[PDB]
């Protein structure tokens, strides 16, 4: 989903930035004199596949010129994969590392300030609205980045170059993916999202309605609000697997319903934690980064609604067209300055 | 057979057998006192059938001298069912759930010795002599989580909550592992090693980076997608940590927003399990750098029924 941008190509080094996380590798590069920023994601699980993509990019977009390629690695996996990269690319110009936080924030601020049609709000009522951020300091800052990958990172940015980590969560995309993979057999994240879309969570969640007979207006909750995620399930050997889960249980619980339930559980939790962090830090604007929302309308509506609800309208969820690429973009910009 | 009991000089001015019931999503709790016994009797659970036996055994089968106070959603969802089930009773009344919990908690704090305690694996159990306070948070964990702020006697509000509560833990672990009781889940959790299903920091580069994050790792023309197995004990530990750490974090953030140091954990979640208590205590101790404190309660599951009981008189 390439972007037009006038890059400074410097000494013509080909800068190949990689953000390596728990689960995914996200790559940003610009062929020399193209003025195009290009973006790819691949799972890290099959090393050959990952390394092979990097090889193909060098061959297809830098004419096989290893000796003028600089790989800059960011994300948590920059450390773990450093030796794999070195052994794969003996003949390249260099390999460097960029701190994860600076990566995310440099990448995000770049997207906010420079790239049109990149930042957007979304909910089921309003549809998508592009926020024209790449048109000052006091309008943009302060903000929070909620970067959802395997876990959840939360960073606050008070002004240019002024940013820090605040507490994150271990209940992130990896949790949602792990649980639904094992429970439902779903083969890909995209499949889980399609099943979630069709599902009815109320068959496995207890709603306020199920516990009361009605709204619980004294505490601000409608009957349709979720009171206990997966709360309906209990009432109704060393190892478990999808197989055993299916043999034991059949279709008492339906896959679409499980997917929607847990999509709501994890996204609402993330939205709440984000809210609470924004509340403590007196921040109105909350960006979502990572590869969790993937422009999925249900997911974005869920997150937007959680921030809106918990804040009673005083805070706002923002999404990014290149959400997954913030870290790699920041690394890219560092290597660019260098060359 | 009642095995949980407190001596207390109850007020029997009305010459009524007060029977308080907390009808929550998943569990039902009773608090009652045989007239003039000075014994408070507690029971957690075919339920309506229990209430009958209680009247039979502890009030001589006398319906016309029994008063029921109902708290929780059942009280409203099923107000009629109580009248259908308990005709000819002296009276049925209701008590609002949040107010139930706080009156019950304040009673345990102020009146009952050896009720409030800290627990962690480092220093063990410490009884806090509260009965010898404000403001405080109550984090009441049942099917879901209710979080209440209490500034002073009779000043409180529900500030927050979470749908990721005991029912989520029990639900996930039932379906995934086939475990049949909360007890088996906790026993398995205590043996388990979460690192086989969780991505830890070390995995990305013993803190958890992603709970359960290691698990994900046209027409038919090749082999069946068919698969990988994970150990039940490790799954129970992963999800116990995930749900407990999250609750601890939300509790800490709420406490921070509300400028509260003292955080009480209520409901039927910890059940006196050292591992669960340790995890909650650790989470609060960690985030606050020691400036906030987790408290537990010997009668954690009966806060709401206790408050309802006291409302009768
Ligand atoms: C997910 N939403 C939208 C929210 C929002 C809030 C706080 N809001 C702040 C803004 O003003 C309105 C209130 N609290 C929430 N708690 C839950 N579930 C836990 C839960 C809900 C209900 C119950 C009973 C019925 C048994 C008492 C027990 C546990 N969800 N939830």
């Amino acid at each position: 989903q390439e972007i037009s941008y006038n890059c400074d190509y410097g000494d013509n080094t080909f800068n190949l930035a990689i953000d390596i996380g728990g689960t995914l590798a996200k790559v940003v590069f610009s062929p020399i004199h193209s003025n195009r920023l290009m973006f790819y994601t691949i799972e890290t699980e099959k090393i050959d596949k990952f390394m092979e993509l990097l090889h193909s990019i060098i061959k297809e977009h830098n004419n096989g010129c290893y000796r003028m390629t600089h790989i800059i690695a960011t994300g948590g996996g920059a450390f773990k994969f450093y030796d794999l990269l070195y052994e794969n690319f003996p003949q390249i110009k260099g390999i460097s590392r960029f701190e994860e936080m600076e990566g995310l924030i440099h990448g995000l601020d770049f997207f906010i300030h420079e790239i049109p049609d990149e930042v957007f709000t979304y909910n089921d009522q309003d549809g998508e609205r592009i926020i024209p951020t790449s048109s000052d300091s006091k309008a943009i800052y302060p903000y929070l980045l909620v970067n959802i990958g395997s876990g959840v990172s939360i960073l606050k940015v008070t002004e240019p170059n002024n940013f820090s980590r605040v507490g994150g969560s271990s209940l992130g995309g990896g949790t949602l993916w792990g649980l639904l993979s094992l429970i439902t057999g779903a083969q890909t994240y995209d499949q889980m999202l399609d099943w979630a879309q069709e599902g009815d969570n109320s068959s496995v969640d207890m709603l306020v309605g199920d516990i009361y007979g009605t709204d619980y207006n004294k505490i601000g909750l409608k009957s349709s609000a979720i009171a206990s995620s997966f709360g309906k399930v209990f009432q109704n050997k060393l190892y478990s697997s999808h197989e055993s889960i299916e043999k034991n249980n059949g279709q008492m619980f339906k896959n679409p319903d499980i997917c929607k339930s847990l999509l709501f559980a994890i996204s609402n939790n993330i939205g709440q934690i984000a809210y609470l962090q924004a509340k403590i830090n007196n921040i109105q604007n909350i960006y979502f980064g990572g590869s969790y929302t993937r422009g999925h309308l249900t997911t974005m509506n869920t997150l937007s609604y959680a921030i809106n609800f918990w804040s009673q309208g005083s805070k706002q969820a923002f999404f990014l067209k290149h959400e997954g690429y913030l870290g790699a973009m920041g690394a890219f910009l560092s290597a660019s300055r260098h060359s």
